[PDB]
């Protein structure tokens, strides 16, 4: 009273599942050997994702909703950064 | 209960986020250039996405569940239509 | 609390589409005909799905969380098989 959201991407392929547990949202990636835990942390009790590549490279757009509110966090290949998603 | 469902498509890409709130699901659009309110909206406590393109057409199934049940939504290009899915 | 998660993949399409109700997790299936209930059955409150292809072969990953605990399903062709993931 757990909550995922899963995307993927490529051949290999490289997977991400976010976690909302306990009012945080956490990241664990897979890129083709093993699960390691990914940078991504931001405050949370629901949480969506999508994905999609430019050739090689990665967007990835993480929409975390923590009180009512939800904010759109970004992945563009250096580090995470808040998006202009708004929901009105 | 705030609940979302995300989808993406192309190179722009065009994203589509969906919220269940208040007993009532509505839709987001980005299309490259800002967000803007989408024609969807239908009652639910709960929302899936998945969508896929056909050359440049995109096809959307939205999966709204509402009060115990589920209704599939379809957006081909033109209009939301209900979708023949059922849960038995 | 009816919970949902789909993905869908080629041209057909192929969709799936995962839900979490009543402490279980079922699976409803399309690949161009019409909808049938699917091999896929865990116990779970919560349910996130993603899908890749290798050529015209599925992969699907299957993320069932169930009294605060996360198990990865993966079926490659022949098979639900439990995967590598962990929450930590
Ligand atoms: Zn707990
Ligand atoms: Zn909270
Ligand atoms: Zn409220
Ligand atoms: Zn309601
Ligand atoms: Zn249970």
């Amino acid at each position: 009273s757990v909550q995922t959201a899963a995307t993927s991407w490529g051949t290999v392929p490289s997977i991400r599942v976010y976690t909302a547990n306990h009012g945080k949202i956490t990241e664990r990636c897979w890129d083709g050997k093993g699960w390691y835990t990914g940078a991504f942390n931001e405050p949370g009790d629901n949480v969506s994702v999508t994905s999609w590549l430019v050739g090689s490279a990665i967007s990835i757009r993480v929409y975390a909703s923590n009180h009512g509110k939800t904010t759109e966090w970004c992945w563009d290949g250096n580090g995470w950064t808040k998006g202009a998603y708004t929901a009105t």
